[PDB]
């Protein structure tokens, strides 16, 4: 109908219900379902829906060894109903590539896809599932986006991705897209000093990204974007509660310009929700490994460098497997302020889990309530055992 | 368009013709069913659809082992066509959980899922697949609701919850939604001892609720709800016709306003049409399992404790598997009455059947007919050894 | 819209050409088809789909083994889209039942089907997908219908059924049904002595059914109905060419008004197109068994007792198994005549391969020409050494 | 709505981005997909399809036995979701046969089947999914057609047709459709000696089509129809740059009016975007074999005899299987200009990998940029060891 504007704030987080989940790994030990891995979720103004990169095979399919390996030319980005898994009957291909983005501006959706060798990939924008716009590498090392949904405001659906290396100072661009077209990119400003896989959520007319700083940071970058001056700023959430994996033990002060050190070269795409006091941090409950996950209330995390938490909710235990995260929100829901939600990739099979040679995931997902509601976790759930 | 109204009474019951059935468990034995328990149907006013909480592993899929268990986080709420089986390919997840209902106001549909831990169980009430509303555990033991369909009148859909003990008194709720959200909710009133899964019905601006006294009664519990008024009252049904399971044989004489006694702390989902004269009531034949179906006319069996039958239907024979049964009805359809309908889920596998290691079950359901109509037993088909 | 009325006469059937099949016991072989047997197909104004009767079991399933048998609780009149198979996965059902018909008036479609035991069966009339009518057994042996599709006029649908005896006199009545209801019915009239599973058609305001006569008839009875006043006739093909299997060799004269005798108790459901020159005649090449099909075409054969074929064409080899065939016709295409159009049931199994133990069937389907087409032979395909 | 009428001219091709793979062949070694062969891919105004010739049969099952047959009464021309594999449960089947055409004319589809013995058949082709012309044999040696989509412009949907033998002069009819409907057939005129498989775009109110010339030319055969004057000419591709295959090295000198020699009695399916400077020649990498896949910028490599290449990209390496190739375009996209589109087909089996008894295929296909994209390689993916 007319383009979606970011003219809500969002509800106050007291707690987290189950959203979707779609027991995929499970399933899928007796059903054609896709190997994937990297999903996100995404609405359009009439329905949401789950998102991933497949593999180009089933589980239980023999070319499913291997799949560990993260570009090939046998990857595309698929979507299927809401906790449904991905099957090879049920599940919808969006573009072709190893890395995507895709959001709905209210009139239709972007769709991204990365593909190409290390040195020589290519994204291309697809509109209304058509390619429109296409990109080539800038920096010739693994153009790669965000891995979750963009944002749009009135048209305008900014785009944040990064080139070069993963180990070292890259070339990280915001792209201003409209209809599948450029209307301009930036180069990365502010302080963050690496950014890859970046979490966006829209409120109030403002995009803010909690993204990965790969190279030196714990403590996750943070972007926020205005998409009418098509202008953005960067730093690292202050918080001393850090949220990257694998990570140093959390200390009493953290650092808001720069990243806090400890871990090199390694790391998990992750997000917040920034708000004031109503700001909620997601992260693995292992410093170690991608293993639990766990929602803390800290409230002023993006400004205030002691900020500790105040409430939490467990999501994953310990002793699951869990992977990367993301935000989503419906934008076109009922109500006075929009409903902060959020993903869990549930990893499975390589590299944590060798006695199989597959490596996929299943997807879990909540929303936030205004209510202060009893928690359970939500693991996986398949036996591995099964698979062998 | 606009919200349905209960204007119609219910059709003349002179039998029961077939509906719907699914054969899941004959055709899961060689193609991708998902394992069930729990079904109901629920009609919107374009199509009507089979329900149920699926277990998130196929019948032949390894995870079918330890099936028999209620909740987990494996579970959901899914609905499929009419008379198809549940498999992986056309189930749509309406919700995540391991209690629910689900009914279409008429412009609208209305989902609601329980999840959590026994100590710590929510609701989560969908409207338009998007969740509304959140309701946290108020006792503390196994938030639990319906089992079947809910009824709307003008927008307003009542729900009946249970949370509490389920072999001494609990605190039973009656919530009146409206668009997904809580108009008001009362305590249960009257002199039905305890509340379990009801059954409910509508027709001329009443809704009436079959439901399960798990504690002491082996007569049906019955809650009356007006709808515009939000208020309602609670029984037994007076017969001696006696239709919970297991239970005693059948006295002579039964009780308006307290448990029939004989048998405690257990019980199986029920329902009946009480309509005077044209009263019909469900029940196994056994008095020991969930071992055959019945359809019984006791004309005023709610309000005479002394009613016994004057015409009968055999839905399932004795020496085959029933289950759960429950009331729906096509609030859509032409005509000038509403047709009274019914389902009866035919549990495989364990408890019964252990040389599997499963459970599940497919679905049967009649609805009624002007005419007398001879009958046919329907069992549920598969041959437990093919599955060894 | 609104109810379509059969304004056009026949177009010029000069020869077949190949309009649909679905290769369904091949490809069933190696996915999820369902077992099936008695189809046809049948169009919607804008859309034309195969329908038949599921077993309610896949062909590589275990629940096959015994399939040879007609009817069971198992069964369902579904439908699924031109020229697929009948999956698991896109089988829509109608009804529950072992006989049945359907017929889209031009508004939406009526589906009938029959369900019960041998003594106490019943019809329930389905329009709009909602049951409106039920009709119990008159003769308390097998009620049972088409097995192909009825035809309607101005809202007014006519169905033959037979209860009874398959190998004396029986009781068939013609019902009219509009919007699901019935009108009217009659007693069979004419000189048809047995009527058993009616192919029919419309042309010019006339509905032509070509049936078949158990008890005594190797020559096919014929009903021509007339919907508007609601009336028909009935009488047998004059042509010595007999189209019924078994049957006896062809005579130089056949009979207008009395079963050609020489095979009793015994046949299989047929077709025709009565048009005067215009006039073809299906029937299996074997006089012995349900193998081979061709069409010919023999001028006047419906009132010439000496009519012989001026023209032919080969459907399906004598060396590959046919079986059931009926009537449809897209009334909904462009153009100022009507289409002949028929199907051939290829069945595969039981009873004539016994080294399976089920019994299925594929669907071959052509419409006739106005050209002067090349001819060749369509048969199942599969190979039965693959199932053991 | 109206008929799409070619009013766009084409977009720079600068490079060629990736916009559908459906990796088929690895995910059907465990999935439900169906064996084919000639696939192609077109567009209707809401979507783009893939398309091709089933076999009948799904890879893992018993009857992919045989697949490396080109006809048989087992195949028809199926199209399913872009990118997706063709599987049983989401192919659509448009006609039966073993060639095939299909294009959208803007308000519907018009879809054409040959089928038949190789001395009688016979074309149909349906128009709004509807069979609305029949056109049987001429020359009584394999009629068949284009097996890539045709185009239309106001209505007119030019088809070419060859009858008669492949390895001397034939009998190339081009028939002009509207509605289905024939409005005019010519028999080929020009200096092309051989046509077969066009491979047709339109651009500026004309239709180009790149041939194959299977009795003597290495070079390829042109066609340039006129859809509203129904007229056409006939030559060779003047380039020394061969593109079919198997064919000679390459001269400095090609051919303009006749065959270019070297080869006979063999070649392979292609085609070309003749646009001035604007020229990119299609062919495998090998001159012996199927086997890799490069587009050629060649300006002026319809009528300049010395035309050699300018710049090139590289589809799948010459260590991988190819197949046929083909055109088509969104005529239906956004902007000022028709995007250049193409097809691989990537054969698998025989009979080149003999150790399977199938013959299969996958689908690659990129369209133009206007960028100068980095290039991938894009292989077929699949292990035929795990077939074994
Ligand atoms: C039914 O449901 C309800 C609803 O969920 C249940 O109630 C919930 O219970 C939760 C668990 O207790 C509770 O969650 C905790 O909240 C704490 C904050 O509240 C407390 O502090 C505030 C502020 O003073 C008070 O207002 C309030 O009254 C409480 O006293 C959080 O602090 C908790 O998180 C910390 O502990 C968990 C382990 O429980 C860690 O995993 C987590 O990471 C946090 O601790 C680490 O990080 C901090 C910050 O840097 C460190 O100081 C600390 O030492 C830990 O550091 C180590 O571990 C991390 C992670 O591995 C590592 O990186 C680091 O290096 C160190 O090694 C926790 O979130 C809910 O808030 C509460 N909800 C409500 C509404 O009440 C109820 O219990 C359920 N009922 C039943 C019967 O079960
Ligand atoms: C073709 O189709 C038609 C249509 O279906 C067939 O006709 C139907 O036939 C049915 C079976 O006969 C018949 O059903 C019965 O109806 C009886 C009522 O009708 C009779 O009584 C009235 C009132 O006097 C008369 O008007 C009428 O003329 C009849 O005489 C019911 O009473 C029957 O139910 C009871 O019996 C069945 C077993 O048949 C039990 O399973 C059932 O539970 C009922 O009996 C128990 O409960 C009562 C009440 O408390 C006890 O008194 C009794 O002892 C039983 O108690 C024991 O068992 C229960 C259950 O296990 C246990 O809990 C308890 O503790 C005890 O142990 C039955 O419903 C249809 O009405 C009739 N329909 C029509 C339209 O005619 C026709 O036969 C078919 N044709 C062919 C050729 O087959
Ligand atoms: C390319 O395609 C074209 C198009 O299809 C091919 O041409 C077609 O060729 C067909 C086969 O020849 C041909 O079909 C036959 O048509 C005959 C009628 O035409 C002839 O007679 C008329 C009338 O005189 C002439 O005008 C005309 O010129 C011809 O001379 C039919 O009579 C044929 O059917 C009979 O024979 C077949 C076997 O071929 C039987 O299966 C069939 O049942 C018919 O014969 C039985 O029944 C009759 C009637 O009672 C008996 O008299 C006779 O003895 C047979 O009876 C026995 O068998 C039956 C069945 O088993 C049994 O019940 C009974 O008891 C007995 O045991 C046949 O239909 C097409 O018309 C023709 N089409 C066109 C447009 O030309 C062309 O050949 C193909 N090209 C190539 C290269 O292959
Ligand atoms: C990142 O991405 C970019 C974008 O893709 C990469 O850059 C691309 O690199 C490509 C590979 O180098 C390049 O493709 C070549 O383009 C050549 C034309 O450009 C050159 O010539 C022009 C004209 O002078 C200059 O303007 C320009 O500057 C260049 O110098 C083509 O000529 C190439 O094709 C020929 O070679 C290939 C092998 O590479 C053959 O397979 C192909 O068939 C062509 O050669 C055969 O045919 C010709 C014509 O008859 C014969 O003369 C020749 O001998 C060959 O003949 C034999 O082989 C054939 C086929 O088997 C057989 O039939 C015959 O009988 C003989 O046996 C090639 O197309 C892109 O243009 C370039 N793109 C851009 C935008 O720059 C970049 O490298 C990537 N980066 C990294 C780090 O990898
Ligand atoms: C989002 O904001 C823009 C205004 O920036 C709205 O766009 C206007 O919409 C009306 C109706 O389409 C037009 O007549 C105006 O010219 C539009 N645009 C501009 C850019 O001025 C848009 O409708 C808003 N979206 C929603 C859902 O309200
Ligand atoms: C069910 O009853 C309500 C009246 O209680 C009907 O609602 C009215 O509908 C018309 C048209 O939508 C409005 O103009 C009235 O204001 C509506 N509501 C009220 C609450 O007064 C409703 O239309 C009835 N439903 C149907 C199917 O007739
Ligand atoms: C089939 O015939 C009936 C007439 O018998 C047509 O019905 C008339 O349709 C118009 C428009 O719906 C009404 O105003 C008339 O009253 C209708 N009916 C009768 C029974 O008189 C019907 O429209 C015809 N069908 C078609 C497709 O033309
Ligand atoms: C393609 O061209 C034809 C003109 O040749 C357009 O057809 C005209 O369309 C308008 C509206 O449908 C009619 O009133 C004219 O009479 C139509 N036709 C002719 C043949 O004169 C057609 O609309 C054009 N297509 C598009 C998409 O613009
Ligand atoms: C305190 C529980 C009382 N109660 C109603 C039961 O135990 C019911 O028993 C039965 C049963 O088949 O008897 C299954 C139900 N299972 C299910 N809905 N998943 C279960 N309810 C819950 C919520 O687990
Ligand atoms: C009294 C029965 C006479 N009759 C028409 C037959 O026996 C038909 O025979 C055949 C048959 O293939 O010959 C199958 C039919 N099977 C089927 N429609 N399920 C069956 N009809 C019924 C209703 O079972
Ligand atoms: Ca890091
Ligand atoms: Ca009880
Ligand atoms: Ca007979
Ligand atoms: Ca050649």
């Amino acid at each position: 109908r007319d383009f979606n504007n970011l003219t809500k704030g969002l509800c106050t987080i007291n707690s987290w219900h189950i959203y979707g989940k779609d027991n995929a790994v499970r399933i899928g030990e007796d059903s054609d379902v896709l190997v994937t891995r990297e999903p996100y979720v995404s609405c359009d103004p009439d329905e949401c829906r789950f998102y991933a990169l497949s593999q180009g095979t089933t589980i239980r399919g023999k070319h499913s060894n291997g799949t560990i390996h993260d570009r090939s030319q046998y990857r595309a980005l698929i979507s299927w109903p809401l906790s449904s898994p991905p099957t090879v009957y049920n599940s919808r291909v969006e573009c072709i590539g190893w890395s995507s983005t895709s959001c709905h501006d209210g009139k239709t959706r972007m769709s991204i896809c990365i593909s190409g060798p290390n040195n020589n990939a290519s994204a291309v924008i697809w509109y209304n599932r058509r390619p429109v716009t296409e990109i080539n590498t800038w920096a010739r090392n693994i153009l790669r986006t965000q891995e979750s949904e963009c944002v749009c405001h009135n048209g305008v659906c900014p785009v944040v991705f990064t080139d070069g290396s993963a180990t070292g100072p890259a070339e990280t661009r915001i792209y201003y897209f409209k209809e599948g077209k450029i209307l301009k990119w930036e180069p990365l400003a502010g302080t963050a000093k690496h950014i890859e896989e970046c979490s966006c959520y829209g409120e109030r007319a403002e995009i803010t990204c909690t993204c990965k700083d790969n190279w030196q940071g714990s403590n996750r970058p943070v972007i926020r974007i205005d998409p009418v001056a098509m202008t953005h700023t960067s730093q690292y959430i202050c918080s001393p509660v850090l949220t990257d994996n694998p990570r140093p033990n959390d200390p009493t002060v953290g650092k808001c310009n720069d990243p806090y050190p400890g871990n090199n070269n390694n790391g998990v795409k992750g997000f917040s929700y920034l708000d004031g006091v109503n700001t909620w941090l997601g992260r693995t409950i292992s410093i170690a490994s991608r293993s639990g996950y766990e929602m803390l209330k800290v409230p002023n995390a993006l400004t205030d460098d002691k900020s500790k938490p105040t409430q939490g909710q467990t999501i994953v235990l310990n002793t699951d497997w869990s992977g990367y995260s993301g935000s989503f929100m419906d934008y076109w829901a009922e109500g006075e302020c929009y409903r902060a939600c959020f993903y869990v990739e549930l990893i499975r099979g390589r590299p944590k889990e060798d006695k199989v040679w597959w490596t996929s995931n299943s997807i879990v997902s909540m929303c936030s309530s205004t209510e202060f509601l009893g928690q359970w976790d939500w693991p996986d759930g398949a036996k591995i055992e099964y698979f062998l």
